[PDB]
């Protein structure tokens, strides 16, 4: 057999707020986090907004000095990580410090980096870059100076499955607990690609909707008028823990997480296939793997990015997998709210999961003004539902047809 | 409960060859394959050479029109899946698709291809950035792309470890197998930093040896005389199977992998500590997961990066988990030889570790003219040794004090 797992702790930055509560209630009041990026020439650019941080203050987490050697995805990771683990209570000790380890990811790591550092090459040659280039901008350094700080000596790796590595990094650290390689993980997800190469890269693939005339509108999941999705930066952090450790310690449970699946669709580098085959599959796998019925789901978190091939797979997915329950179960986008925070979505999304389950609402999908065809379902359009909510699904569907499922379940 | 994994499939792009056999009879001669880099210009850079990948050709494996769209990581991350898959004798069908999933991982990604559309966006503008700038450089789209063109529905993720990468992928691939979420899994890495944020940013933080005028003597793991680690660049993966998986089908079985440790240093964000104290856990973790007596242990292919604090904190590391049967044992590092291929590192030398099984010899540390102090264990100086080997142990360390330990023995 098998350990239970719960969620002990909790953080986040997001377009939203610069913790969980602030975010959680502009999610649950319908505000949107997206306006047009500050502090940078767009005006080459078809998209000219997104979901950026606003306030962030690394000096509350690193002196100036440390913060200055890390990419700003490091550091949103960082800051999300600490709230999570003091938002836990756990105190790592000698006793326990094998038993904690890291899994902190990314979709895209340190293009700000890479851009500054570039800008030098380019204008300079190599010697104006800087000696802490590679480490201030690799995916696996949230986990490792996370790990360094804090004295964590058990499993440290990071996950980079584009826009599903929020919900695999927690997934895959639940596994460690479960397992018994760890009691404790920190997981989830940071991300900031709102440089000139991530909005002109998404750009130039023409995936973001180009709605300049009024962002906070231009996110619409399942709408007949969506574009494409809205560039979003951020991150999510869980401290997950042994049921046992957990209890013994004392330590507040928000949730507890039942279920992990993944699948491949096998079909696309970057569209999903049109009946959303995979994301049915992973949601099945995820459903067997918490020895839970389809009809027992009551709340999804949707990937729904406001893509038009992406929203009607995941229609196309829930009506397969949960036929006669498909209606009765409410499932919503925050990225309706948030945007897309890509590696981070998971992250943040498995936290808002967790929160509807402790507040018993469904947050809202905004801007869902006219369902396009099929999009007939529970999609909470406007405003937040109250509603019984005992199991909650986090959904996400990436770049590559990797496909992610987090079951959670209220915890008593 | 826990089942049995074995490798029946493996493949290579190394600096010695464009597969495994033509690496290894490079390997077992004591071949360097490091040179001048021709494909850009380093006048201007403090190293000016590395491991190549010599007369690769995309056009055994991809359409020049796919290959196109891809960074080289991913090119020689799905040649050295494809080889692997052959090698393997497995057919994809219905009846085994949704079971067989990939977990090819990389440290840097594809800092090439950012690269040159970053100098796309600085002299021209955000439209001359290439529509594929984003699936064409994301570490998952190894994992992806398989997937897309073999149809593979199992687990799909990668991971990004820095120097650890390809340890790591294996290890967790075959946890993944151990405890029934597939019964096939494609591992490893593949690395392309070979680039002027490369060579520029390992060259800044003086981690790179600047022997450009004698390449084939730079890396010398545990001389006197090491003055850095080589930058070579590559490919290694092994098809994955559960071992009832494997004997029902007659596949040809070259190792079991018993054994997989991780543990996080928590010491520094770059350096190692001196008395190899993470290391050692790793190993312990790994050791104890195959339920070995240490002195079982035969051959260590080490990390070997030729650093001065790197190569002194393995000796330590070992003689700490060995004791006495640390003068016993056969350490060393192909490193030596093939450079270091960072998230690949791990993946070609879990095979050079297989095939040290398969072929019953230590492969050399070619240049150990005068070993170090305190560098006193068997370390195969200069030429291969023909040996017993059982039991055979792959070590990696990178940024962030992540360590990966994989454990293979002789399969009957
Ligand atoms: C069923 O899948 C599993 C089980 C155990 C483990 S330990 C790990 N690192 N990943 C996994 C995945």
């Amino acid at each position: 057999s098998r350990r239970r797992v719960v969620i002990t702790g909790m953080g986040m930055l997001s377009p939203l707020g610069l913790d969980v509560p602030s975010s959680w209630e502009g999610i649950l009041a319908g505000r949107s986090g997206i306006a047009p990026i500050e502090h940078m020439d767009l005006s080459a650019y078809s998209t000219r907004f997104g979901g950026s941080v606003k306030g962030f203050n690394v000096e509350e987490y690193l002196s100036a000095k440390e913060a200055r050697k890390l990419d700003l995805f490091i550091q949103y990771g960082l800051a999300a990580s600490f709230q999570a683990v003091r938002d836990s209570g756990l105190e790592v000790t000698d006793a326990n410090r094998e038993r904690i380890g890291v899994s902190m990811g990314s979709g895209i790591g340190g293009l700000t980096n890479i851009e500054n550092n570039c800008r030098s090459l380019f204008e300079q040659g190599p010697r104006r870059i800087s000696p802490f280039f590679v480490p201030g901008s690799i995916i696996n350094m949230v986990s490792g100076f996370l790990s360094i700080h804090l004295g964590l000596q058990g499993p440290n790796y990071a996950l980079t499955t584009a826009q599903t590595t929020g919900t695999h990094s927690i997934g895959m650290a639940a596994r460690n607990i479960a397992y018994g390689e760890a009691d404790v993980m920190v997981a989830g997800g940071s991300e900031m690609a709102a440089c000139g190469l991530g909005l002109g890269g998404f750009g130039a693939a023409r995936a973001l909707s180009t709605r300049n005339d009024e962002p906070t509108r231009a996110s619409r999941p399942w709408d007949r008028d969506r574009d494409g999705f809205v560039l979003s930066d951020g991150s999510g952090a869980l401290v997950l823990e042994e049921l046992e450790h957990a209890r013994a310690r004392g330590a507040r449970i928000y949730a507890e997480l039942v279920g992990f699946g993944m699948s491949g669709d096998a079909f696309h580098m970057t569209a999903p296939p049109e009946d959303g085959a995979g994301a049915a599959r992973c949601m099945k796998n995820a459903l067997r793997d918490a020895g839970l019925d389809p009809r027992q789901v009551d709340y999804i978190n949707a990937h729904g990015t406001s893509t038009p091939a992406g929203d009607i797979a995941e229609i196309a997915a829930v009506k397969s997998v949960f036929g006669e329950h498909a209606h009765a179960l409410s499932m919503s986008s925050t990225k309706s709210m948030t945007g897309h925070l890509l590696g981070a979505a998971g992250a943040v999304e498995a936290i808002f999961s967790v929160l509807a389950l402790r507040d018993q609402v469904a947050p809202p999908t905004i801007n869902l003004d006219n369902p396009d065809e099929g999009c007939d379902l529970d999609l909470v359009a406007h405003e937040a539902k109250p509603r019984k909510i005992d199991v909650a699904l986090s959904n996400s569907f990436g770049f590559g047809g990797t496909n992610g499922t987090l079951v959670f379940r209220r915890f008593a």
